[PDB]
DNA sequence: CAATACCGTGTACCAGCTGAGAGACTCT
DNA sequence: CACGGTATTG
């Protein structure tokens, strides 16, 4: 009574079975608990569970922070109105209140329905003299009078509720009223330098060419035009682009040999400048001077379109040149449509439903909406130049309130804020001794690394408080430690070292962890000479010299320079030989080489006594980001440096953490030698080891002190904490949970082996197209323009990604050639199964690859390496691509021995941890040596395993029939993971967990590791096999052809297989989001506890946690007379946690009295029925159910659709055209399902006579559409599907009635234990 | 209760920690 | 996207 299972995981699905060694899949009779004729069932030990995938926290986290902003604005708001409660009250006593109460109807109103005034007149009056908010606001700017304080809170209140982003630092100040003069001495300072060839900047409006409504580029394109015998790829023409905000690459304009990007917002900039002027001098530093002063009069041009000279309110300013704009041009265009066109007037200006003016200000048209309505109407007018002209910029009768508004910083407003402020606190005392703190309200932000300002009532927050007391924007540096804060939000998410786990890692900059990566390769280094014997290690001091001569003088230690620079300049050999490191060291002291250019100063770097202060130093570069704090922490460092250094100090952040910690690296001594970890890798005789030897090294004390610092997770947390989609994530919580239950119904039998087998946008597509296009200088989108959408095709994502260019050969491509071009693979995908863009390239041609059985040619290589280094800089080709496709100047047999290997061993890391878990379920007990006890085997496979097995003894598999197909693999998978290492007992270091002892031989072996279950094989020579085939050694049989082929047909043939649906409560979102206009429906659900949906609409559709069934009566008739009832009462999510706090009370307060509680059976989603003739339904929802039953298809029609459908060989063609009446057949099987199960006359009569009328077409296409007529008998949902040309539209079951009659099924996980409900027997 | 058709919150920026993949060193 | 909510037509 030995067993096996196997295991096939999944996002959506676990497959499970048990086989005997035979292959056998067991039956058995389970008790059948409830209340109905049946006592127990049979089972076949084979099925597969069904889930909705697992969904990752990413919306709920967005969800969140969404909700902190809306409270904190609120809060905002509240601080704003608190400091003006007391005057407001002497002015206006309720002013606030008519505010706060501004969405209710007047019947609801408590206070006059005019909100700023209170009475008609002068809130007419007002919005006459103040049509946006944006006119009282550049009025309260500008005006010098006392103003109402009514107005002066509602400036103030917009400005801080709408406050502008945060995205540039520093304080803003516009002035854009001279730049012209500006760029005069911009170009006067050129022309200093090259007096031989000036720019004469006479007559160029730099004004009106650079802060034209254009992109920076097309204004660099007139500007260049502006200025003759100069190139847009001159010097100046660099200079503009970067007065501009581009980033321009000055590397052509001084012939150097490096990259010299510059862009002026990058926080870089400084340190690039200095690069740059390093390499060209000084002479040029007043030349980009000069650009950002320019740079700082334009920076704005596209938010303040207003000259800053007339008003200190310039974006209210624009926003009123936006009003006054749309009215001119509202004007003229409705007089020229009056004239033109009248009988479109209505249409555009009266019908909310279309797209017009209407639709543009009352109905739900947006702007690009509305400009694409409108412009064949322009065009096809007379007198429309200008509004043209204005549509195809963007900016035709513009609203204010705008998607792009996102643009304004909140200098802006702030701006226009602490004017108002100015100006009338000469009238309001109480402005005055206020102003910063509204300017505070307005420029407060909590930051990004101090988080939520809780009370230890949140599982988000980390923040300590330097008292107990209420944060508020003016008390906050007080009240919160912003240091321990800021330090927390780190330290909360680094790791700790493994070896030492109550230590902390060090950053991966440190200057200890790099020492210790650089002893760490140096240390296994060996080199031979003429003289030598055998290969030596490097001494101590020889390891020391070639730290401090290679490693401390350049960036990267080549293999050549310690060649040279090393073995041939100090122990002046000719010749050596060097192992241990191929071309280059890995490691290297990139944090040594940036401190010595930043202080300038070798000795004090390499004086040890200074090691914990640089340690220190780089903490806090890596810890921290702010500059302030990074400034605070390094002050007490600031007297052995100067201002300089401190300032470039300041500047270097790292980011990024190693692995082991300082007392791992230099604390913890051998007891005996007294020497840390790195004083080993410094050194150690001629032993040499390193850090794995060394902690693990018996004649040392470091694996005690590792045992003594080392130290309990549920299995839910464990699998939480791993590294994973969640998807699959609870695909592998349910697999250890289905293994449990299996091992329990075996009278808890450990299983012989477990066989686990694990299964395997286009804005980021967009954004990868714009970034690499923009960074070649490429106009192809101008050329050929593509939405995100089209880029979901293949090839045309390949044409864009490639410059559109063949990369086999350099010749351009055409797109409307796409068709006759092909996608190679780089790795011939018979070595990598890799199918992703990485591994594959369009070409004209594959042939011009060169050998279909290696890597791309070496003259493929010389002609095209240039270009595809060009692709890889702008990183539309990853490195690994890169380096595939160049790899024939560098595939050996190895290389594809390994790739063979690789296509049947899993190294995935989530499967490794699938079988860890399993692992250390089944394994628990030690052996006398203190050994581990592997009673359980877990082996994994790839799928390409029982793929393969199912095309080569034609075992195949159609998922679309039904769900069984999860349940056949894992049941193939345990034949044959155990029949595998039944045969070759040695593969189990390859395919067992836990299990270790450590080229055309093993490519041959590990090609033909299956041939053992055929009968004849051509590898090539035809081989003939014995047909019972048996261990290498015991002699014990694992297959027989006879029999067992046999026996995997008969299982794959059982119409019994337990496929489970997970039932689950609904959560997440109470309803739809869309509020709704007010109607009259009971569907409607209020937003707020006061706000009537009548009144004010609100939201529908709210989804159900789970229903509940009710046993009771409700009254009727005017007489209010009692009626028993059973029905399904759905529990929204909103309802849930009142349902549950007291079920009763809630049910009688929805109109059910003397409600049977312990009749009260709740259903969760999924939920199953049984009814009559075998018909199950489920539930999905309190009114609609879904598809119960799987079709159980005979496996020869499933062969059939496999091989008809083409999803070659003669026998098989034959064997369709014999078996072609099949078809009909298959159609009949449906038919006879739909008409018992299913219950959808129209629709099946519709499908009856689509297969009638394309009877005549190809066997191959009417196979590929009854593929298709499977979505009218799947399990689940009702889903539109179509036959040839035909749709059928899903039949739904839109009520619930009659499942409250029939058998509801409870089921375990596996589902083979049942507890039945006859429903009938209620009520 | 049909059959049927419609509908469904979206975008943008900034600061991090973590593992994992891939294909080559070194090792338990 | 998919599939459950809703209103409409009957
Ligand atoms: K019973
Ligand atoms: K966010
Ligand atoms: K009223
Ligand atoms: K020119
Ligand atoms: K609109
Ligand atoms: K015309
Ligand atoms: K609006
Ligand atoms: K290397
Ligand atoms: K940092
Ligand atoms: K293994
Ligand atoms: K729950
Ligand atoms: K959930
Ligand atoms: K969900
Ligand atoms: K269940
Ligand atoms: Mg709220
Ligand atoms: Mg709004």
């Amino acid at each position: 009574k030995k067993y096996s299972i196997g295991l096939a995981i999944g996002t959506n699905s676990v497959g499970w079975a048990v086989i005997t060694d035979e292959y056998k899949v067991p039956s058995k009779k389970f008790k059948v608990l409830g209340n109905t004729d049946r006592h127990s069932i049979k089972k076949n030990l084979i099925g597969a569970l069904l889930f909705d995938s697992g969904e990752t926290a990413e919306a709920t986290r967005l969800k969140r922070t969404a909700r902190r902003r809306y409270t904190r604005r609120k809060n905002r708001i509240c601080y704003l109105q608190e400091i003006f409660s007391n005057e407001m009250a002497k002015v206006d006593d309720s002013f606030f209140h008519r505010l706060e109460e501004s969405f209710l109807v007047e019947e609801d109103k408590k206070h006059e329905r005019h909100p700023i005034f209170g009475n008609i007149v002068d809130e007419v009056a007002y919005h006459e003299k103040y049509p946006t908010i944006y006119h009282l606001r550049k009025k309260l700017v500008d005006s010098t009078d006392k103003a109402d304080l009514r107005l002066i809170y509602l400036a103030l209140a917009h400005m801080i509720k709408f406050r502008g982003h945060f995205l540039i630092e520093g304080d803003l100040n516009p002035d854009n009223s001279d730049v012209d003069k500006l760029f005069i001495q911009l170009v006067q300072t050129y022309n200093q330098l090259f007096e031989e060839n000036p720019i004469n900047a006479s007559g160029v409006d730099a004004k009106a060419i650079l802060s034209a409504r254009l992109s920076k580029s097309r204004r660099l394109e007139n500007l260049i035009a502006q200025l003759p015998g100069e190139k847009k790829n001159g010097l100046f023409g660099n200079l503009i682009a970067l007065s501009l905000g581009l980033t321009p690459n000055f590397k052509s304009n001084f012939d150097l040999a490096e990259d010299a990007k510059l862009q002026l917002s990058k926080d870089t900039y400084d340190d690039d400048l200095d690069n740059l002027l390093a390499q060209i001098g000084d002479q040029y530093a007043d030349l980009f001077l000069a650009a950002k002063n320019l740079s700082d009069a334009i920076l704005l041009s596209d938010i303040l379109r207003v000259n800053t000279e007339i008003t200190k309110a310039p974006l209210s300013a624009s926003m009123i040149k936006r009003y006054d704009e749309h009215h001119q041009d509202l004007t003229l265009l409705k007089a020229l449509v009056r004239q033109q066109l009248p009988e479109k007037y209505k249409e555009i200006f009266f019908d909310q439903s279309k797209n017009g003016y209407a639709g543009y200000i009352d109905g739900g048209a947006s702007q690009e909406e509305f400009y694409k309505f409108i412009k064949p109407i322009l065009e096809k007018m007379d007198g429309t130049e200008e509004l043209l002209v204005k549509l195809n910029r963007e900016d035709l009768l513009r609203k204010q309130r705008t998607f792009d508004n996102g643009s304004i910083p909140h200098q802006i407003h702030l701006g226009e804020l602490h004017a108002i402020l100015r100006r009338q606190e000469d009238f309001y005392p109480f402005l005055k001794d206020n102003r910063e703190k509204i300017e505070k309200i307005l420029t407060f932000r909590i930051p990004y690394y101090v988080g939520p300002l809780a009370r230890g009532n949140s599982r988000f927050a980390w923040m300590t408080r330097k008292s107990e007391e209420t944060i508020t924007p003016w008390n906050f540096e007080e009240v919160v430690d912003k240091g321990a804060s800021a330090q927390s939000f780190i330290e909360r998410m680094t790791n700790f070292d493994k070896n030492l786990p109550n230590e902390k890692v060090l950053p991966k900059h440190s200057l200890l962890y790099e020492y210790f990566t650089v002893y760490n390769e140096l240390t296994k280094v060996k080199y031979v000479t003429e003289g030598m014997r055998k290969p030596a290690f490097l001494s101590g001091e020889q390891k020391k010299a070639i730290v401090d001569l290679l490693f401390k003088t350049n960036r990267k230690v080549t293999v050549k320079q310690l060649k040279e620079d090393y073995f041939k300049k100090i122990e002046c050999f000719d010749s050596v030989e060097i192992s241990g490191v191929e071309d280059r060291f890995n490691a290297s002291l990139g944090t040594y080489h940036d401190l010595l250019k930043i202080i300038k100063d070798k000795d004090f770097l390499d004086n040890e006594e200074n090691e914990d202060i640089l340690e220190d130093i780089v903490l806090t570069l890596t810890l921290f980001e702010d500059r302030e704090m990074i400034e605070e922490r390094l002050k007490t460092y600031a007297h052995l440096f100067d201002d300089k250094v401190m300032k470039q100090l300041k500047r270097r952040r790292y980011t990024g953490w190693g692995r082991l910690s300082r007392k791992l690296i230099n604390g913890i001594r051998d007891k005996q030698s007294g020497k840390t970890i790195l004083d080993f890798l410094k050194s150690d005789g001629f032993a040499n080891r390193n850090f794995m030897q060394l902690i693990h090294d018996d004649s040392l004390t470091f694996k005690e002190d590792i045992q003594k610092a080392q130290v309990g997770d549920s299995l839910h947390e464990h699998i939480a904490n791993l590294a994973g989609s969640p998807a699959i994530k609870k695909g592998i919580l349910q697999t250890v949970k289905v293994v449990d239950e299996l091992v329990k119904v075996m009278g808890r039998h450990k299983p012989e082996n477990i066989v686990i087998e694990m299964a395997r946008n286009s804005r980021e597509r967009m954004k990868r197209i714009e970034e690499g296009i923009k960074e070649l200088g490429s106009q192809i989108l101008k050329e050929h323009p593509v939405e995100n959408t089209q880029l979901q095709n293949e090839k045309l994502y390949l044409y864009y990604l490639q410059n559109g260019r063949d990369m086999y050969v350099d010749q351009e491509l055409d797109i409307n050639r796409l068709s006759d071009y092909d996608v190679d693979a780089i790795v011939p995908q018979s070595f990598l199964k890799d199918d992703s863009i990485d591994n594959k390239v369009l070409t004209r041609s594959d042939k011009n690859r060169g050998k279909s059985d290696n890597v791309p040619s070496e003259e493929v290589v010389k002609k095209m390496k240039n270009y595809w280094r060009q692709l890889l800089n702008a990183k539309l080709i990853t490195q690994r691509k890169f380096d595939n496709l160049t790899k024939a100047e560098r595939l050996s047999e190895l290389d594809k021995a390994g790739f063979i290997k690789r296509q049947l061993v899993e190294t995935r890391q989530i499967t490794k941890h699938v079988a860890q878990i399993l692992d250390s379920r089944m394994n628990t007990k030690y052996d006398e040596n203190d050994k581990l006890i592997r009673e359980v085997k877990v082996i994994t496979l790839k799928s390409k395993l029982v793929s393969d097995f199912r095309k080569d003894f034609q075992f195949y598999k159609v998922r679309e029939i039904n769900n069984y197909h999860h349940a056949h693999d894992a049941y193939l998978n345990a034949v044959v993971g155990t029949a595998l290492i039944k045969k070759y007992p040695k593969l189990e270091s390859e395919f067992v967990y836990g299990d270790y002892k450590v080229a055309t031989a093993k490519y041959f072996f590990y090609s033909n590791i299956m041939n053992f279950f055929k009968t004849e094989i051509t590898l090539g020579e035809i081989r003939k096999r014995p047909l019972i085939e048996t261990n290498g050694e015991t002699g014990e049989i694992v297959w027989d052809k006879g029999r067992d082929f046999a026996t995997v047909r008969k299982v794959l043939s059982m119409p019994q297989v337990n496929i489970v649906k997970k039932t689950e409560v609904q959560t997440g979102g109470f309803s739809k989001e869309s509020i709704l206009p007010k109607r009259n429906s009971d569907k409607l659900i209020a937003r707020k506890k006061d706000w009537d949906p009548k009144k004010y609409g609100g939201f529908d559709s709210p989804t159900v946690a789970y229903s509940v069934l009710v046993v009771a009566k409700v009254e009727k008739g005017k007489s209010k007379k009692l009626k028993s009832v059973k029905e399904l009462l759905g529990i929204t999510i909103m309802e849930r946690s009142s349902f549950e706090k007291n079920p009763i009370d809630f049910l009688e307060a929805k109109g059910y009295k003397e409600v049977k509680k312990d009749l009260i059976i709740k259903l969760p989603k999924y939920s199953l029925f049984e009814l009559e003739n075998g018909r199950k339904r489920m539930l999905a929802s309190a009114g609609e159910l879904q598809k119960g039953n799987e079709l159980a298809l005979p496996s020869k029609y499933v062969n059939f659709l496999y091989l008809a459908s083409h999803y070659d060989n003669e026998q098989k063609q034959l064997f369709v055209e014999q078996h072609k009446h099949y078809l009909d057949e298959i159609i009949e099987q449906i038919s006879e399902f739909s008409k018992r199960v299913i219950l959808a006359d129209a629709n099946l009569d519709k499908v009856l006579s689509a297969y009638n009328k394309h009877r005549d077409k190809p066997i191959r296409e009417q196979a590929e559409n009854i593929i298709h007529l499977f979505t009218l008998t799947n399990l689940g949902a009702p889903a539109a599907f179509k036959y040839f040309d035909t749709t059928i539209d899903r039949k739904r079951y839109t009520s619930t009635k009659e499942v409250l009659d029939a058998t509801l099924i409870h089921q375990s996980i596996t589902g083979l234990y049942e507890t039945r409900i006859d429903l009938s027997q209620l009520g």
